[PDB]
């Protein structure tokens, strides 16, 4: 299947990249439980006209709970411990391990992520409906075709490349949507809230480079290098759940802040 899956086959994992991944996964679901009451309890605090922003992060929250929730037991209950040979090993008594939980969680988190900007920013010379509309398909294309390419991980490399470029390409058109959106959205407020979107850019850069970044990292190091181990299992999932803290929880916090800064008037 996957490449989590080979070497949990073919070499096996010891007790510290199983736990520490199981550790680190758990986090990312505890992480997003928290996020949701923050913005729950928050939607008090900007005006009425703004809140649909923390609505989208509230409902977010509660997407990646679940399905992280889902990603961290199908990490836990797919290997089981050999005590002859002291490593972690594939279970074939169990669902084996599976990245749609991730997957699916992106796909409906995509809209509402790239939506949510669009209530806290206006645009100026773009149509609101034309950068809607840009978005919510760049975005589904981009999941969809990251996990078409996903399949081909282990068995064919070179689908496993072509199809997450054609994934980059959609998320190299959204990048020049959103700068666009950031730009426009400059004009005319503040210069304390064109502080913060300037660090909301940043962040979506950063953070949304993270996930290319943890597709290819088993292969960083070449076909045979350090990274093609339990070490690139383990480095894959901590940069997936730094991106999803990152993209989803601080992301909408940083548009909370945005928010009650146009509350200065
Ligand atoms: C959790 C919320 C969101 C919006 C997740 C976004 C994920 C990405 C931007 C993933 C992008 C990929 C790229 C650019 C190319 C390889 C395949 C990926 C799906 C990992
Ligand atoms: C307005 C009250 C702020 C609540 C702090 C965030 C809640 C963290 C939950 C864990
Ligand atoms: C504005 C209020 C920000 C409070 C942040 C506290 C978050 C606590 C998370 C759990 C530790
Ligand atoms: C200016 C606002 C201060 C930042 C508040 C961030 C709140 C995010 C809530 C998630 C943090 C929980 C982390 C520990 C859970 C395990
Ligand atoms: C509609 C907002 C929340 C979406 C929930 C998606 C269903 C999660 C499935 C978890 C179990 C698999
Ligand atoms: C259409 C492609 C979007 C991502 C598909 C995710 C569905 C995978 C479901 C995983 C659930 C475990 C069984
Ligand atoms: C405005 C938010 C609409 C998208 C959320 C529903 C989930 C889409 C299916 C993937
Ligand atoms: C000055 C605004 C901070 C932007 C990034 C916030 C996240 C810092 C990580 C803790
Ligand atoms: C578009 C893909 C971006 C990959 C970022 C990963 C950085 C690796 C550094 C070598
Ligand atoms: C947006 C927060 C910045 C995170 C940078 C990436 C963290 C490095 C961890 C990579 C582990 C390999
Ligand atoms: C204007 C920006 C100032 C507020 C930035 C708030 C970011 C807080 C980062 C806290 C990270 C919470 C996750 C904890 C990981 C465990």
């Amino acid at each position: 299947a996957n490449f989590e899956n080979f070497i949990g086959a073919t070499e096996g994992f010891s007790e510290i990249a199983y736990q520490f991944t199981s550790h680190i996964l758990t986090l990312g679901y505890a992480v997003m439980l928290a996020g949701l009451l923050y913005f729950i309890l928050t939607i008090k605090n900007v005006d009425k006209k703004f809140q649909m922003s923390n609505i989208l992060s509230a409902v977010v929250m509660v997407s990646a709970f679940l399905l992280l929730y889902a990603q961290a037991q199908n990490w836990t209950s797919s290997f089981t411990f050999n005590e002859e040979v002291g490593r972690y090993f594939l279970d074939p008594s169990g669902d084996l391990f599976n990245n749609g939980y991730r997957y699916l969680n992106w796909l409906i988190d995509v809209p509402m992520l790239l939506f949510q900007i669009l209530f806290v920013v206006s645009l100026t010379t773009s149509k609101f409906s034309s950068v809607r509309n840009q978005f919510w398909f760049s975005g589904a294309m981009m999941i969809i075709t990251g996990y078409i390419g996903q399949f081909y991980e282990v068995s064919n490399l070179t689908a496993f490349l072509v199809w997450g470029a054609i994934s980059s390409a959609f998320f190299f058109h959204i990048l020049w949507v959103m700068k666009k959106v950031i730009n426009e959205g400059k004009e005319g407020i503040s210069p304390a809230g064109q502080k913060i979107l300037s660090n909301i850019w940043i962040l979506f850069l950063i953070s949304w480079t993270l996930y290319p970044g943890a597709y290819l990292m088993p292969y960083l190091t070449g076909v045979d290098g350090f990274l093609y181990s339990e070490d690139g299992v383990m480095a894959r999932q901590l940069v997936y759940t730094i991106a999803d803290v990152s993209s989803k929880v601080i992301y909408g916090v940083l548009l909370g802040n945005l928010a009650i800064t146009l509350s200065k008037n």
